[PDB]
Order: structure tokens, then sequence, then C-alpha cells
């Protein structure tokens, strides 16, 4: 039994920014009251991860970081009643409270118990379950799935259908959710609406699904890499356009294309300049621009305010606009009937031990989701 | 008897920015195919139209300004099947044409016609009805209000009720509609909600009495100028602070004072740094904050785009979002019925001939709106 005790394991540490993660071993915590502690199954490599390595994101080092996974719970803390030992779940990288003004909101779903606003790296009571060669490690969202064992605070936790195959549902705890999401329930997209989606990764793709899901009548993908293409094609879009095949800026070619406008535009990316774009393509008097992608650090963009003036709508979420513990259980519940694909979005099935590689098929362009497997 | 001829009458000609309006006579053509020639009977003094005397907001001069307004058609145009002689009406300086795919669009109003996104200040044939001192002169977003006769396009003028009270519903021209659309159809306020309104001039208290007749729980003036809080709770402010009161910043003090944020704030001043206040006081998971100001002409903001990824919606809009034909007469009719009130917003009256002690009423802060009687 490992109950109750402290688990030496394996995991992927981030000591400093711009380095190569280490794979070595860390002792995990047992789970303190109203905590779980999970072994992972399986884990998205997802943008994100990446902004802690090069620094467009700021969290505190050294760090467990990874939050697109499922595992099975090894044991429960005190006082737990939504999971039991044996189950599987997925982390819920922004938690659900159920308690907060936001929790309680009909359209809220971004818990004021989130790690991401003031990263502390820690679990809800500000310390760590986390060591490794003596030091404390900090976790990353109240996830940090790169780790065979983790330990999360129950409101970051959601129990999903034990007969889920966790390679593929992963994919719900962060990029798929994401990108749907933004399409369906934030941009609220329309039956024979235009919609431009900036960023065919993973998320970007993911849009594109919801996009075809809410009945657009056209899905323009745009990238700066045209071995994207394919991919956002099979999944939904209409057209492919590379900002660099032009003379002209890609809002006027997009502006062109759809007579004046589209009616939904989404950043995907993580770029000041993209986001502007992306808001000025849709259709001044009545578009709506949804930023998905994360900027980098402290950074303001610039923009000319007419732009909302005229009757634009310009908003951002995260995770889609999901509250995440009531939506992860339904999202795995309509994956297993069919309701939407995630193997599209899968193009590398590695070892966990193989996460550097992982990454670098990301910064290379050569993958949109490599699934991390322990 | 003056049907098909010129008109010579008096206007208000502005021959040159930060300068006293001449007031002096001018030629009126009589209208061409689809235009309708209106003796007009009342007009607002909105702060747009001092927007144009400051260089605000660029416009070609010379040129005879006023865009809130109403009178009687004089005559009607070749073609002209919408307005009668003799009828009362309101020039409409967000025109409808009915045709394009914002007029055809549900939720647009921004028709594609209008003369402020890029003004030419003409008529919709580019040329110009008015003469002065044997020159040309411009046309004001197809209104030209500040003139005792004005030559409108047909998609920019709507019948109202015979019986109104011109020297009051005037206002439905631009400030009552613009506040109270853009709290009620623009922002959709809450019942019970928590709103912020940024500047208690006329168009400010327009939004206040729309945040109060959708229910809100609390209405929140903020104003440099003291002066303007007592009107502001007469027509339903709770409480009404000034920046200038305070050490921290003034979105921090909402803030707290709401306990994380407004539900809707609003910008009714026409600045850029209030334009990124208002937004970030706005609650940052579910908040939703609109622009109604008009921005100094050709200036950028600033601002970090984490303001909207956690959640906010930023928009904004023209006139109230409401579509400007269909929705006038309506307004007019609701007046008449007692469904709102427009004294409130009426703190002077004179004579068209004092429109520059108009200008200074409103540029001392001691009037709301002046009402200038031709
Ligand atoms: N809001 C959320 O909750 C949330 C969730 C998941 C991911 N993200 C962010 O979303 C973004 C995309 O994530 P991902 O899909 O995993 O990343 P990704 O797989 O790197 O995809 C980004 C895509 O953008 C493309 N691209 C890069 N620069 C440009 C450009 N200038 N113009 C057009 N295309 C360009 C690039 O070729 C790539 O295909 C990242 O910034 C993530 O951090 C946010
Ligand atoms: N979107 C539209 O369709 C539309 C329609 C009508 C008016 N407008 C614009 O709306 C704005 C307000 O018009 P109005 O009500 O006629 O003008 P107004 O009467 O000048 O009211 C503006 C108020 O803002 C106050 N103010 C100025 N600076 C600040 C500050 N830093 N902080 C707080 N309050 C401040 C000021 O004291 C005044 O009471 C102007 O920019 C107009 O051009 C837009
Ligand atoms: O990919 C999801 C994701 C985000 F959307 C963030 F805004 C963020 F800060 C982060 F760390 C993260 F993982
Ligand atoms: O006050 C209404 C009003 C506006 F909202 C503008 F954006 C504008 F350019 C203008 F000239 C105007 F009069
Ligand atoms: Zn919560
Ligand atoms: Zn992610
Ligand atoms: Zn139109
Ligand atoms: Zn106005």
């Amino acid at each position: 039994s490992t109950a109750g005790k402290v688990i030496k394991c394996k995991a992927a540490v981030l000591w400093e920014e711009k380095k190569p993660f280490s794979i070595e071993e860390v002792e995990v915590a047992p789970p303190k009251a109203h905590e779980v502690r999970i072994k992972m199954v399986a884990t998205g490599i997802c943008r994100s991860d990446d902004h802690v390595v090069s620094g467009t994101l700021v969290t505190p080092l050294p760090v467990i970081a990874g939050h697109e996974a499922a595992g099975i719970v090894e044991s429960i803390g005190e006082g737990v009643t939504t999971v039991r030992p044996g189950d599987k779940v997925i982390p819920l990288f922004t938690p659900q409270c159920g308690k907060c003004r936001v929790c309680k909101h009909p359209e809220g779903n971004f818990c004021l118990k989130n790690d991401l606003s003031m990263p502390r790296g820690t679990m809800q009571d500000g310390t760590s379950r986390f060591t490794c060669r003596g030091k404390p490690i900090h976790h990353f969202l109240g996830t940090s799935t790169f780790s065979q064992y983790t330990v999360v605070d129950e409101i970051s936790v959601a129990k999903i259908d034990a007969a889920s195959p966790l390679e593929k549902v992963c994919l719900i705890a962060c990029g798929f959710s994401t990108g749907y999401g933004s399409a369906v329930k934030v941009a609220k997209v329309t039956q024979g609406s235009t919609c431009a989606v900036f960023g065919l990764g993973g998320v970007g793709l993911s849009v594109i699904m919801g996009c075809k899901a809410a009945g657009a009548a056209r899905i323009i993908g745009v990238d700066i890499n045209k071995d994207k293409f394919a991919k956002a094609k099979e999944v939904g879009a209409t057209e492919c356009v590379n900002p660099q095949d032009y003379k002209k800026p890609i809002q006027e070619v997009l502006t062109e294309m759809s007579n004046g406008g589209v009616d939904f535009s989404f950043e995907v990316i993580g770029r000041l300049d993209t986001m502007v774009t992306a808001l000025s393509c849709c259709q001044e008097a009545y578009g709506v621009s949804v930023i998905v992608g994360v900027p980098p650090d402290s950074q303001n963009l610039s923009m000319n305010p007419m732009l909302l003036l005229s009757g634009r709508t310009w908003k951002g979420a995260i995770f889609g606009g999901f509250k995440s513990k009531d939506s992860v259980p339904k999202l795995v519940a309509d994956f297993m009937a069919k309701k939407f694909a995630l193997d599209p979005l899968i193009t590398h099935v590695l070892p966990f031990e193989k996460i550097n590689e992982g990454f670098d098929l990301l910064r290379s362009g050569e993958s949109i989701r490599t699934i991390l497997t322990f």
C-alpha cells in the first residue's frame, strides 16, 4: 500500500527557465484534508507549458508543470466526497470551488481560487506536496501533471467515466475543451456564419471543431505554417490563408474575403499583434473576437477604441468558458457518445520519459498534441 | 411656396476649429431624389458637437454641425415615401438604409452608409446642399441640425408622432437614446446587478436611467465634477464617487466597493485612460464594459489583454445600439406614454441665436443639455 505514505516517484522538474525538464525522483507527500493524490496515466503537451519554459508565462520555479492530463486516484484525504481511490479523474487547472461569486454566476468560470492570476505555485493551503533533492518544488495551476503522482485540491479534480480512454480524454483537460468552448460557449458561433481562426495548433483546431459543430458556413484558418492547413481542413476549415503570402495586412485580406468582415474571429496563438488583427477582421458593427492565446508576461497591446465604438465585441476566456468540475465529466461522456473526435489532435504518442522530445516536436512546428504516457 | 426653391436662412457655420460658431445666412438647396428638407424646431448641444470644435472629432470644415434635433418637413424630393411635408421628424445621425449587411443583421445598427467612420461631410451623393458667402459648406453626419433648414437623405430621417413635443424629443436623436440603449440593449444590464457609470453628462445620466430601468441594485456614478452628483442620484445613482478624492486609482476603489468588480461598466466621457479604467473595474471573469465616449482622433489606447483573457467582455456602440429609423419613432411613442423622462436632462433653454452661450454652458460644466429653439 501507498496510502498515508510518502511516494517516491519519477517526475519532470523544471529547475529554471529555458532549460530542459529534468526527469528524476521526487517525493510526493500524502494528501491532507480535502486533497487527492493521483497516479497519472497520460498528459498532453500544451503550448502553455512551453510558455513556462520560455518565460512567456511567469510562475514560481522550480516547478512540476503540466496541466492537461488524466489519471487514477491513489488515495484521498479526510473529507473528500467527490472522488474515491480507483476513480478515473481529470485535474482541473481552473478550479471550481462552487462557493465564490464567479462559481455562483451563470456565465463565470474563472474561479477565484485559481492559481493563474497571481501564481503562488502551491496547494490551496499555501504549501507544496513535492520535494526533490531535499528542496521544495512548486505546483503549477494546482495540477502539476508532469509526474507519475500528483496531489491536487478537491476543487481541482473531476471524476470521469470509468471506461474513458485516458490517453485520449486527457485533451479534455485543456486544449480540446478550451477551443471547442471558445467557439460554442464564449463566442456562441451561429449557424451560417463566417469565422476566422488565428493559429492552427491543438487549440485552434478545437476552435474549428466548435465552429463547425455550431454550423458555421465558412471557417477560415490563418497560420504562418502552411503545414498546419491540411489538418485544419480535415476538421472543418473551408479555406486557409498564410499572412506571409500577401502584400496587404491579413485583417484587410480577411475583410475582403468575408465581404466586409467576419462574424466571429479567434486569436489562438498568443501574440499582441494577432489579437489586434483578429479584432479588426471581425465586422465592425456586429463582429465578435475572442482572445484564447496567452500573451507574453506584462506586455500591453495598443489599439484604436473606434474598433469597439462601432459595435464590435472583444472578449477572452480561460478553458473555453466551461465551469470546470461540472463540465469535464459531461465532455468525457459526450466523447464516449461520439459527439466529437479527439484523434485529429493527436499526432505523437511518447513515453513520459521522452517529455523533452515532445517539447522539441511542438517547438519545431511538427506536432499538434503529443500525448505522454506514464 | 418654397418647394423646389433655394431657401436663404440662418445657420451656425463653423469656419475654423477652436472658434465660435458664426450665425449667418446660408443658402439651402432644394432636396434631390430621396432627400428631405426640414425646418428645424429644436436642437440639443451634445458633447460630440463640441468635439468638432475642439478637433477631438475630425470632420471636414467649414461645416454646419448639429446632430441631436427635431423638426418639420418643408419638402420632399422625388421618390421619398417615408415622410411627407408637415410631418414631425428626427434626423438620424446613424442612418438606416435597410439594405446593407448591417441593417439586415438582428444586432447591427452601424449602417454602412454612415458618415462617422471616415467623414466626408456630404450628402449620400458626395455633394453639399449648403452655400455660405458663395462657398460650399460641409454637412455633419448627414444631419447638420445647426441651421433653420437642413437637407437630409431619406435613410437619415424618421417620421415621429404628430403630437410630439419637439423641444423635448430632440434628445431622442442622440443623448437619451445613446445612453439608455447602451444600458438596456448593448450591455443588457440585469436585475440586481451593480453598474458603474463614468461621466455624468447627458449621456451618462441616460445610461443611469437605463440601468435603473433594467433593475440594477447599485449604480455608482463617477465624475471629477461633484456638481454632477445630485442629478445623477435623482435619476437613479445609488452613490457617486470623484476619483480626485482618492489616493488609489478609481478602478481599485470600485473593485473594493463592489466586493470584487462591477457587473457592468460604461465609459461615457471620451478618454483613453477611463476606457481602460472602466474595463478594469468590471469583474474579471464575467464583467461587461461598454465604451460610449468618443476618443480623440487617431489615438490608440494601451491595455493588458489579460484583462480579457480572464473572461471580461469589452464592447462599444453608436446610438445605444438602436437601429435608428425603426427605433426613434418607438422611443418617441414610449416617451409620450411616460415610459421614461427627458426633463432631467434639460438644464437650460436658449434661442438658436444664443448657440455660443450654449456651448459656453457645456464647457464650463454648468449644463447637461441646453435645448436651442429656432
Ligand atoms: N485560454 C485558454 O484557456 C488557453 C488554453 C490552452 C491554450 N492557450 C493558449 O493558446 C495558444 C495556442 O495553444 P496551442 O494550440 O497549444 O499552441 P500551438 O500548437 O503552438 O499553436 C499555435 C499556432 O500558431 C501559429 N502561429 C504562430 N505565429 C503566428 C502568426 N503570426 N500568425 C498566424 N499563426 C501563427 C503556429 O504556427 C501554430 O500552429 C497558446 O498561447 C496557449 O498558451 C490558452
Ligand atoms: N456612442 C455614441 O453614440 C455617443 C452619443 C453621444 C455622445 N457620445 C460621447 O459621449 C461622451 C459624453 O457625452 P455628453 O454626456 O454629451 O458629455 P458631457 O456632458 O461632457 O459629459 C461628460 C462628463 O465626463 C466628466 N469627466 C470628464 N473627465 C472625467 C474624468 N477624467 N473622470 C470622470 N469624469 C470625467 C465631465 O465632468 C462630464 O460631466 C462624449 O465623448 C460624446 O462625444 C457618444
Ligand atoms: O493552457 C491553459 C493556460 C492558460 F490559458 C493560461 F492563461 C495560463 F496562464 C496557463 F498557465 C495555462 F496553462
Ligand atoms: O454624439 C454622437 C456621435 C458619435 F457617437 C460619434 F462617434 C461621432 F463621431 C459623432 F460625430 C457623434 F456626433
Ligand atoms: Zn469558485
Ligand atoms: Zn493548456
Ligand atoms: Zn444600412
Ligand atoms: Zn451626440
